[PDB]
């Protein structure tokens, strides 16, 4: 799915690790000690859209073409990744 | 994860943009553009922006509860949330 329960060996102590000093970094509780991680650790894999990517039908000079083109999402910026024909209609 | 999406303005937009950029290479000769016809197909691409992380962490012998943000691209971490004294797992 997009969580997922990870183990607790050295990555995830370094992540209490770095709980730890960034929670006396702001101080609402007194000067903290770390002593250990303990099960259950959740992950959760955060997915963003990239761009889009689009099929197309277009006539260009009476000719059927098959064009598709890619889509930024934060730009809009595009691309022409494929251009063949002339193909047969739909 | 395809998508049908209608042939209006937008789409005709696409096709405008699609015969202008093959004019730029020319594999075919200077081509002018018509239309686009149905069915116009639509791909959503995703990506991974980070991670995010739920902890049982014991500090001076009290169990908090921390929360960590990890971006992909950056490597760069954050700590979310960090509430306690919580009961054992």
């Amino acid at each position: 799915g997009e969580w997922e329960i990870i183990d607790i060996g050295p990555f995830t102590q370094n992540l209490g690790k770095f709980a730890v000093d960034e929670e006396n970094k702001i101080g609402q509780y007194g000067r903290l000690t770390f002593n250990k991680v303990i099960r259950p650790c959740m992950k959760k894999t955060i997915y963003e859209i990239k761009g889009y990517e689009y099929q197309l039908y277009v006539y260009a000079s009476d000719k059927l073409f098959r064009a598709d083109i890619s889509e930024d999402y934060k730009t809009r910026g595009r691309k022409l990744l494929r251009f063949n024909g002339p193909v047969p209609p739909p």
